[PDB]
């Protein structure tokens, strides 16, 4: 079942409000045709170069960053091209990316783990893993939100992305860490 870690700063926040805030502050890195710049808005894999247990990306607007964890593969130019696929077990959100091939966030705000998301290569860019991560890269947490909402309801059908982190802690899903 999904497990969430949150800084006590966010106890009274809803998951949706947190995600919409973080995504707006991270912004859109403009990873799209004609706009990809190696070393600026590609992010990186650990161990990489195009596969690993982590994919991490820093904002180009702010100090926000995220780390996706699991078993992740990027097809680059191979068919189906520009597809991230594999198993997505976790998403960590916060600021100030450190490390590398592991990555960590200096300020880890919220992490969602045991996501259990998996997308085979055959689904291409329509895979859930691709859509969740590419959404974050593009300033849009909607895909992530939809997956979190379904996972929460699978544990306890009255929970949702409009639950506060404290409500999720009372339901046994979330765990606070010191600010
Ligand atoms: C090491 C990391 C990455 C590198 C070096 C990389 C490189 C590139 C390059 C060079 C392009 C431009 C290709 C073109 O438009 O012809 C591109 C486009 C794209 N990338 Fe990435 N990328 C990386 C990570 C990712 C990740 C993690 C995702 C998804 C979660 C992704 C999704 C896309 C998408 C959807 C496009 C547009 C594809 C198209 O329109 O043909 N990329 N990438
Ligand atoms: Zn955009
Ligand atoms: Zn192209
Ligand atoms: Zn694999
Ligand atoms: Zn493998
Ligand atoms: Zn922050
Ligand atoms: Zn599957
Ligand atoms: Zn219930
Ligand atoms: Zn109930
Ligand atoms: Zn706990």
């Amino acid at each position: 079942s999904i497990s969430i870690s949150y800084s006590t700063t966010y106890s009274g926040w809803t998951v949706a409000d947190y995600l919409a805030d973080w995504s707006a502050y991270f912004g859109d890195v403009n990873h799209r045709p004609g706009q990809v710049v190696d070393g600026s808005n590609t992010g990186g894999f650990n161990p990489g170069p195009f596969d690993g247990s982590q994919y991490a990306l820093k904002s180009t607007a702010s100090d926000a960053a995220f780390i996706a964890g699991g078993d992740l593969h990027y097809t680059l130019f191979s068919n189906p091209s520009a597809t991230l696929w594999g198993k997505l077990d976790s998403i960590a959100l916060g600021d100030t990316l450190t490390g590398g091939a592991g990555y960590a966030l200096d300020s880890q705000e919220v992490s969602f783990s045991n996501l259990g998301l998996d997308s085979p290569i055959a689904q291409g860019r329509d895979g859930t893993v691709h859509k969740v991560v590419y959404g974050l890269m593009s300033g849009d947490s909607s895909a992530l939100q939809g997956q979190i909402d379904a996972l929460l309801k699978a544990v306890d059908p009255s929970l949702s992305i409009n639950s506060t982190f404290d409500q999720l802690a009372a339901a046994g899903v979330a765990h606070a860490t010191p600010a």
